[PDB]
């Protein structure tokens, strides 16, 4: 019974943790040095592609409220705490001659020390798509491979400075979203994709891009920190269980099975066997770049762990000018004959499938044979209304719900030998959600955009804390 | 020609200023021991009641930002500057034994040393619609004549700790949208009327109440300071032009006449004769409550000087269980034809009319005869619009033009033989504006919610320097 | 015997202890946004009511003196310190929605982070009459059942935010005095009873509100917070030892029994039986609460331990509209012949007999069979005298007799069979002491009113570490 999940249904040395990602927590945007994002320039130069035409600036003020933030933290009780490093915090010019910021650093190890000086283990992530403007300016960020290099001089210096403290890394959060709402749908900084962009080659270079990126750095913290520091390093997927519409058409199991590959396998394939997957060679052919052996060398086998990001789920069925969309020749469908997959959340793409995770997870181990999981996000949002006072506003009881499913089935996924190391909800704090604005509420912690952002606990994070706290 | 208005077409003695309310920018709600008011607790216990659910908890944050908003008035170069005590920040409990609170008045000193440093003139406003919740909650407010009482407490408080600086004071502001839209419509706080309220009653009680409390403060003010302080007390109606629908009809030409004595009569008639308008007893009858001949001795004639408020006008028409929208017995028009009175504002109910404001000031001075005038309000909203961009977002022509035309429309009364001493635009700053949120922006300094509250002169703030900087 | 009494008497786990409440020592009534409490608008309205016209707006300042209270705690050795929260200071409008109080939940973090780096165990205590006017005023506070859901969302805020360094927590402090002489007598705030108060009403719905907030309170604490935090929870009651006038007359044994019945069961039946006592029934009949059996349910044995404060004893025979007072239909001796049952203490009304908190302990202990008691408050108070110069002032030796000899019976109980942990004396200070004002003294630390409420040590203090010192 999911309700009586607890801690002691875990093996001891499992983790439990929340998490935020620097761009929609910190603000301070113009504050201790920090250089602009892309996210910073699309939000105030593209204001009506935000719900609200508004932006981080502030976001929810964790750069001068980091310390409740760590008292909160405390309170909940959790292992670990995930977060990400704003690029042009730590250096605004993105690449060593454009400044290297002591004050950026400073407030990473006082969030760092913060954190341990209470027992919270800390999981950083290099990256979460924040490119620094001077750089996506200078050569085009991500699609220009020059990229590599500007990204591994980054890594060094968060390894170096932070390195003693964090043992627990990870390149990349989520780079499927960056590549397609960047520069597929055009919904994402840097907004590209109807040169004003391609959805037909320019998701593909951008993919390619981050995948040498992500391989490069891990050589760099193998080869030159690792044996110093003893950390471990890895990544962060976004995943979406893909359900054939008809368990039967063998044709469903096939339109599944390559919309998978189209968005698991297209990150996880290259660090298996240093090769995208057959369905996408075939599909895409010669739009797709390939990797020169010394490459799928390096890829090959670059990580040390695997994070899954997972939210919701679809029917999957056949398809029927280039677009990484219409490249995988697939429809979805939310219903079986007039029924949902599963109930919607505040959001409407959000449909709560509890047993997709247990899904996604064995598919992976099975499909890619990955050692050792975490899962890195998993949560839901809340209903919009502006209307509920408080305490109302704190009664998540879908949420709860939500939690206490999802991790049950992660239980049942151990159960059937995948070797799961630890979850993390998101998010810690409700917050910017990109181009939603303010107008979604991911949080278990409540927050109070009237009134300084004041923080306070739903019945979610209460719940967490009575049932997972050490 | 109005776009050619400019400061030498007005005596040397006559005064330019800006204006403010003390809920509407200040925030700083539960700092420096403010207590809370009663649009407080309307706000906090009946969000579903504002646009957006939001707020004046920190509002535009001029608790804390008071130093820039001084700095903004010094480069704007005008005479004066026009805004209101929190009540429940000098007393948090409203009445004295409640508590005198030395940091708010400590605040207010701040403000007005500031702006006299400045060379800005301190116009200030004791009452602005924000009763403290303790009065309120004791004895119903306004409601009770307990009022008249501690509003006298706190206005010799606010005369003792001030008025050896501020020389120019104003008891109510606007009783009028107090009095209506707290009391009959329900809209405003207290919220009462749509026991639990009654619109054919209670606005009547407020407004014999909100009149007692002007004209005791003033008798104190007369008797007690004046002769020591030398300053000068009034106060300032909401005002709207009411045009005969049909100038033929004289039904018609009554309907204004009525529409008038009801909203501005109401306030005006018993400081002029002691006594309230005859067609309001009329139409009223027994439940308009009635002076004591003491009372409208204390009444009669207590102003040194009165401010009008104007905006729109409109156009009246005769009307075919009790409120005071009914009792008027009068309808409504905007169209004489499928042809509006005039444009419309980024508000729907605020159509422009220039010749109002010299109509309703000539209309004051005869039906009255005030001997001395200010406008103490008149502005504009901007259409909304969350996609422009700063330099697009500050370029404010309906402003300008707004402000022109009916600059030189007083200028005409003036002409008119109205004795007008001073203008002040409304508002400074864009801020919360009651039921409307955040939503609608009055200010002639633009206001950038995203970035805490940054300040931005939009051109009619460069224009009203250029032309009347002094 | 009682001289010798030590330390080393009792068991190694037996905790001692001192105590205060928040509006007899914080002060800073106003200060760090703390909200109005009923005690301050009854002080400051009705200041008739209270001896010399005073109020604990400062009482003797332990809000900016904590750190002083902290070092004399740790300078008397004793392993524990009970003290209360103030509702009104972390959340001013006593409900959620009338904001959070960041800054009052810094002080009692300070306080408790304080105690604790000296090794001083903290026993809070969520209630001690001090009900936030703005719920009092909103629906009439403890009169209403909605009390219940505001004192739960309190609760919780206390539990999240301090409960993982608090881990004996009690719900409220002595409620019999609350609603006494709240609503039967009006002597206390709020004052009603001597609408506006009903002596044969109120008192038993007040009565009846509290204890369904202590049990909402601690089913909170059961379900979603103690396998988190492992605390414990408890509440505390006064009692009075009730003796039979005449030990023969079956009558008076009778009213005896009777007594206590209506100070004692009336709040212990119902968290031990899920009902009141029959004798309450049968005397008060109709006019008493009743119930619901899912109410009963979450009621019974809603604690995890007891405690008792007693000051007194007395002796009890029968009685020859409706009151509390009369309903009890006894009448109270002292005398057993002009034979007084103990000597006057500094207040007439209490008279030292030791024995009687052995009574009342055993009584309790079979009565009502609670596995687990403290004693929470004992202690007696000076003779006045403004005429003493500190060193005779400090000599306090029938508090350190009375202290000897309360602490004799308790170990007594101990050896009845009755499961005492621990003890603690009020209290630590001289302070406010309600009705009473500023002069009686009950501290184990005496004050000097007159140097800004310095703290020294009585004989009693300096016994206390010397016997009792761990
Ligand atoms: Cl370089
Ligand atoms: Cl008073
Ligand atoms: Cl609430």
């Amino acid at each position: 019974d999911a309700t009586r999940i607890s801690r002691s249904d875990f093996p001891a040395d499992f983790i439990m943790g929340t998490g935020s990602s620097a761009y929609q927590i910190e603000g301070g945007a113009r504050d201790g040095g920090r250089g602009p994002s892309i996210w910073d320039t699309f939000t105030h130069r593209r204001p009506d592609m935000i719900r609200g035409g508004t932006n981080g600036d502030v976001a929810v003020d964790s750069y001068h409220l980091y310390k409740e933030d760590v008292n909160i933290l405390k309170n909940l009780g959790l292992d670990a705490y995930r977060f990400s490093i704003s690029w042009s915090r730590v250096l605004p010019g993105g690449r060593l001659s454009g400044g290297v910021n002591k004050e950026g650093i400073n407030y990473y190890n006082n969030l760092i020390d913060g954190l341990l000086a209470n027992g919270i283990k800390p999981f950083v992530t290099l990256f979460h798509w924040d490119v620094p403007q001077a750089l996506e300016d200078e050569y085009g960020g991500f699609l220009s491979p020059r990229i590599v290099d500007d990204f591994c001089e980054y890594a060094e210096l968060c390894f170096w400075e932070f390195g003693d403290r964090v043992k627990h890394w990870m390149t990349l959060n989520q780079p499927w979203t960056f590549s397609v709402h960047g520069y597929a749908t055009g919904l994402y900084a840097p907004g590209r994709g109807r040169s004003t962009g391609n959805p037909g080659t320019e998701p593909y270079w951008v993919t390619h891009h981050l995948l040498l990126a992500h391989a490069a750095a891990v050589e760099l913290y193998k080869n030159k920190f690792q044996r110093g520091q003893e950390g471990q390093i890895g990544i962060s997927h976004a995943t979406q269980w893909m359900e054939p519409w008809d368990e039967n058409s063998a044709s469903d199991v096939e339109a599944a099975a390559r919309a998978l590959d189209f968005m698991l396998g297209w990150f996880m394939e290259p660090i298996t066997s240093g090769d995208y997957p057959k369905s996408m060679k075939k599909f895409v052919g010669s739009r797709l770049p390939k990797f020169s052996p010394e490459q799928s060398k390096m890829l090959k086998g670059s990580y040390d762990f695997v994070g899954l990001n997972y939210y919701t789920a679809s029917y999957v069925t056949n398809a029927s000018n280039f677009s990484y969309n219409t490249d995988i020749h697939v429809t979805y469908e939310t219903d079986r004959n007039g029924v949902p997959i599963g109930p919607q959340s505040g959001s409407d793409w959000l449909l709560i499938y509890p047993e997709g995770i247990r899904k996604i997870l064995v598919y992976t181990k099975k499909t890619y044979n990955v050692p050792l999981i975490y899962v890195t996000e998993n949560g839901v949002d809340d209903v919009k209304n502006t209307n509920l006072t408080l305490s109302e506003a704190r009664k998540d009881s879908m949420r709860l719900k939500y939690l206490q499913d999802h991790i049950f089935n992660v239980r049942q996924a151990m159960n059937d030998g995948v070797n799961v190391k630890g979850y993390f909800a998101w998010s810690l704090l409700d917050n910017f959600e990109w181009g939603e604005g303010y107008g979604v509420r991911f949080g278990i912690i409540h927050i109070d955009y009237n009134d300084n952002f004041a923080r306070y606990p739903k019945d979610s994070a209460v719940w967490l804390m009575n049932s997972f706290h050490k």
